[PDB]
């Protein structure tokens, strides 16, 4: 649960993601892969890229990172009344993709990562906290679907 202050922080360090969504969603995957390889694995069109260099130049892994912020930018555009946008993304991750809840965490990190990365000193205390309850919202949905769905 977030406040509505927080959720306007939210949104407002979402305004920066737009302004450039795939320069975002390139970097969030590049983190995530680069960080923790093993998440690569479940990548059958990305797992051929065996360096940084070819992730950098992949431009369908750009077209993919800005698939997932949009659908993350959706979902947080909803302040949390998410539902009906998070049920079928939890459903495929868990019994289609079968990603672990582990690997939500790893690209939550790399998220808050990016977002220093690009705009350092423009990402303050209070912007970085509720983006972190934001995505820790959103995970526990998730986690909660996957409870339901006995899936480790
Ligand atoms: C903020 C977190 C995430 C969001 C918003 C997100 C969103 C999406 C969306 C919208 C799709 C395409 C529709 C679908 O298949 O349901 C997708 C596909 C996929 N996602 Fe995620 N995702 C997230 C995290 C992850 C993570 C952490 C992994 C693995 C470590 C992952 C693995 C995959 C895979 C393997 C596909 C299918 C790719 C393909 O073959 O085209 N996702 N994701």
């Amino acid at each position: 649960g977030l406040s509505d202050g927080e959720w306007q922080q939210v949104l407002n360090v979402w305004g920066k993601v737009e302004a450039d969504i795939a320069g975002h969603g390139q970097e969030v995957l590049i983190r995530l892969f680069t960080g923790h390889p093993e998440t690569l694995e479940k990548f059958d069109k990305f797992k051929h890229l065996k360096t940084e260099a070819e992730m950098k130049a992949s431009e369908d892994l750009k077209k993919h990172g800005t698939v997932v912020l949009t659908a993350l930018g959706g979902i947080l555009k909803k302040k949390g009344h998410h539902e009906a946008e998070l049920k079928p993304l939890a459903q495929s991750h868990a019994t289609k993709h079968k990603i672990p809840i582990k690997y939500l965490e790893f690209i939550s990190d790399a998220i808050i990562h990016v977002l220093h990365s690009k705009h350092p000193g423009d990402f303050g205390a209070d912007a970085q906290g509720a983006m972190t309850k934001a995505l820790e919202l959103f995970r526990n949905d998730i986690a909660a679907k996957y409870k339901e769905l006995g899936f480790q």
